[PDB]
């Protein structure tokens, strides 16, 4: 089973074709005058050549004007002064945006096994403002198995040849595929070939028919999760920051550089729901494997993971990439790292944002051990101190380790208080952990394979530089954070609790805030939609400026 | 032997300190009033704390104002209405630019074995416009073994402690290092420690002393080559564009995306002299290993290298990277590829530029073999047709192969006419080729190691799709290139000759041009300086728009 969608009038509205109507009604020109000069000559006509890839759009612009002159001459009328055909088409193409509900339908269909494809009559766009069209196509493109464009295949969609091409591309019998189009003429051939068709007038009715014939709930369906990341479809970057320390990252999009720093014990993949969203919002996302994780190097020495060397290496990372600046968004331990980036390298940080992780200034008086002991929820951090112990139980069963950890506010299974002395992190934890509703088995197996490379030594070493970090932090006790800064709290995070951030204003006067209801500690995958809304909104106003 | 440079007044002019003089003379304020409130309190003073990293610049701004008030109060004067200390420092820092001649000196010194370092009194810049300072520092940073900043080490350069730190960092005896500073006070301690010092008033005199004491020609020295690329200091990107085809690239800088496409038989490294330059000019450079080369996949099948699949894969490359558009700059075969990107995917090409490679439209009448036979200089292309033959002699001795090829206009050694029948490409070529003046032995060994991975099959396959490329090109015979386009010709390129481009205007009406004197076929490394000037100038006006 497969599904095929037209672009104009189906996956994109308002249909550009419907500008040759508006324009007439607006200029009070004779009904059809435009849509006639547009199709003048039929197959031999300029527009058909334009659509077959014989000529470019800019080449076509003049041809359409001559027709409009010769079309209004026979109709015995005359177009105004600065009647601009380019002007009309510019705002028409620009006005046309994605049909979100129709895209959802395609998504679900594909999610449930359908081969999806876009088949459109279109042109080679060489306009000065062609990038707008290319941006839309890229966004749509990614969601379909195939994109067949008339100007690329040299065929045009009324012609029966392109339909045989479609099926050949799809590897499917006509009877096996649905075909949606806003133009009836372009429906016949598919119908005649024996495949299901749907004249698309209003979107919801078409989806009714679609849902109707597919036996799949498409309409009124729940709000979907943001687009995720298939690891092997990603651009992977590698930078050596030191004799034998190499950092790995995934990169997507263009615009201001946004560096995403995950926490413990995670990876770049923990940003899977925001990487596409932020790129889409006009940003260049660099999602890190922090030192010790995934494809980044993982040196055994503890001091390799104190905040001073971690931050210095991040600075070197920008250096090697030719970046004077980046916005740093961190979560958990990454959030900690991000606050220190802000305090120690303001020149390098376009803006700082933390998820869950508050900024707590060091206490010059109390040892970082007294202070951490002074919090019952941080009992497992004393457990992490002795090298090898925590590694052993965390590395013993990887799938179990993550299935236990990566859980929602409710479905917890870990006794996080009284951990070390009562045994370990998984004292009375099932050795057969249920699958969280936040994660599929596949996503868990990704973290499993990642951690098979270096294990937990490196990650745990982040916990073993308390006295070093404390000494370093004490240097910044006279400083304030005065660059754009955003703190986001998660209600149900029971160790990185919202209340811990209550005093941050003192140190970060212009601090902007965000908060998420019923969100646990794994913010990115727990509430991806709201997370994306909050960061994208904050970037637009504080990062791009 | 080592060399140490101050920033302000030494590697950067005009000295920011010298704004507390200008400002006074401009506002007709009492001599010194500013430079006094600036240093008020000495060690305990705000500025010293600012320079030690105790406070940020923005924290310091208010402290300096109070002093100026209290400093003008004792002097019995009063500052004007909107006397803005921030305003003064903003334009001061912004006005300060690199001292090019002083940087050259550092470069040469380092090139000849010196350990170089910058030692400066500086601050943590949290200004809204801090990025300007960060950009300068990044550019300078890269050229030195070490960058020691007062606000980072908690020490300040008058203090003797920072000097011991400097030497410890340098691993050198005082007697072994030179130390240049514009402030005499900051010279004493180095002198007292026994190291050579140079009060820097005018740059040329300081360089006279420098050259004088180093025994190295630093002044009046020839124009240096552009900064190059150390492969292992680069950000390396990897994108899978197909089931088993992966593309490798090097990435540097931010701004509009610039995709550099090398020719035959080369690599990303062939852009080594422009990658840093273009990044510096405000662009995000993606230097490709084209399909078949270096760390990119090299499938054995010939059709894997026809222009249609090569271009489609480049399009996929943008897709995976989240790029709607890129400017495509090609040389040789890359230039060919770039013209087809423009003809077949205008939406994707911000702008097109070719080095040496003209745009010649296909001849619908003559076979691509007749046409290529019709040119004596293209005799070696018939030699490339039969699979295995050319691979064999090209792979037989890699160092020889490149040493023979990569040669300047003059120092040629290859009989390029009557090649196949008279034996091979290296018929009467020395098996012990001299080293070209364009290349060091090291750079040759880089290409050698790269080509040890896949050999020449893939590269040569670019030559084996003539009939396929011809058929594909014939589709575009009705089209014109109307996006920003630039053609650059090289006088002494005796196969890709300037005259071949003479008709391009017909197909590319708004075509901009460039030309290089006494430049051979290996344009990038032959005339890197002029190449950079031409592309950077064309990008600024046609790419950024
Ligand atoms: O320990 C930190 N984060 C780990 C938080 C995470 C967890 C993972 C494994 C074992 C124990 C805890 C967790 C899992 C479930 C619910 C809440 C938190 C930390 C420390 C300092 C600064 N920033 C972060
Ligand atoms: O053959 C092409 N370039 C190779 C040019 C290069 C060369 C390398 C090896 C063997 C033979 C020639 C060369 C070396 C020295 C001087 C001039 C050219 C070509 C073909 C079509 C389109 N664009 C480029």
């Amino acid at each position: 089973r497969a599904a095929v969608f037209d672009l104009d009038g189906v996956l994109a509205l308002p249909a550009v074709f419907g500008v040759l109507g508006r324009t007439e009604e607006a200029l009070a020109l004779p009904r059809g005058l435009l849509n006639d000069a547009f199709q003048k000559g039929g197959p031999e006509g300029a527009t058909t050549r334009l659509m077959k890839g014989e000529i470019t759009l800019s080449q076509w612009i003049p041809l359409m004007e001559e027709n409009c002159r010769k079309c209004s001459e026979t109709a015995k009328v005359c177009l105004p002064k600065n009647f601009s055909i380019k002007e009309i088409f510019d705002k028409a193409i620009s006005a046309r945006k994605i049909n979100r509900p129709m895209l959802q339908a395609a998504l679900m269909l594909r999610k449930k096994g359908f081969t999806t494809a876009i088949l459109t009559n279109t042109w080679l766009d060489d306009r000065a403002e062609r990038d707008g069209l290319a941006q839309l196509m890229c966004e749509l493109k990614m969601h379909f198995d195939f994109l067949i464009e008339s100007c690329q295949v040299g065929m045009v969609k009324p012609e029966p040849q392109i339909y045989k091409f479609l099926l050949d591309t799809l590897k499917a019998s006509p009877s096996e595929v649905v075909f949606l189009d806003d133009i009836g003429a372009n429906l016949k051939p598919a119908r005649d070939l024996g495949m299901v068709t749907i004249l698309v007038q209003d979107t919801d009715t078409a989806l009714k028919e679609l849902e109707k014939v597919t036996g799949i709930q498409l309409l009124n369906t729940p709000a979907p999760l943001p687009t995720s990341c298939n690891p092997s479809d990603m651009s992977h970057g590698y930078v050596t920051v030191k004799p034998r320390v190499r950092l790995h990252f995934v990169e997507l999009g263009s615009g201001p550089a946004v560096c995403l720093c995950h926490g413990f014990p995670e990876s770049w993949y923990s940003w899977r729901y925001q990487i596409p969203a932020l790129a889409q919002a006009g940003y260049r996302v660099l999602a890190m494997d922090m030192k010790g994780y995934g494809e980044s190097s993982a040196p055994p020495e503890i001091e390799e993971y104190c905040m001073e060397v971690l931050c210095k290496e991040m600075v070197t990372f920008l250096d090697k990439l030719g970046l004077s600046q980046a916005v740093f968004i961190g979560h958990d331990w990454g959030g900690m790292l991000v606050w220190y980036m802000a305090l120690f390298y303001p020149e390098r940080v376009r803006a700082v944002a933390s998820l869950n992780t508050p900024f707590i200034p060091a206490n010059p008086n109390m040892s970082p051990l007294e202070s951490i002991k002074a919090n019952p929820v941080f009992d497992y951090q004393l457990y992490f101190q002795e090298p090898g112990v925590a590694e052993a139980e965390l590395e013993q069963n990887l799938s179990r380790t993550f299935k236990s950890l990566f859980r929602a506010s409710d479905e917890s299974v870990l006794s996080m208080h009284k951990v070390c002395e009562a045994g370990g992190l998984f004292v009375n934890s099932p050795e057969e952990p249920s699958l969280s509703r936040m994660v599929t088995e596949e996503e868990i197996q990704f973290y499993v394979q990642q951690f098979k490379k270096s294990g937990f030594r490196g990650p745990l070493n982040w916990y073993r530089n308390m006295e070093r970090n404390w000494k370093w932090a004490c240097k910044s006790l006279g400083r304030k954070i005065l660059i754009p800064a955003l703190m986001v709290t998660a209600e149900k995070d029971f160790v990185l609790v919202p209340q811990m951030s209550q005093h941050m204003e003192d140190w970060i006067p212009h601090l902007k805030r965000g908060h998420i209801e019923d969100c646990g500690h794994w913010t990115q995958m727990d509430k991806p939609t709201e997370v994306n809304q909050i960061l994208i909104k904050w970037l637009d106003s504080d990062a791009r400026n």
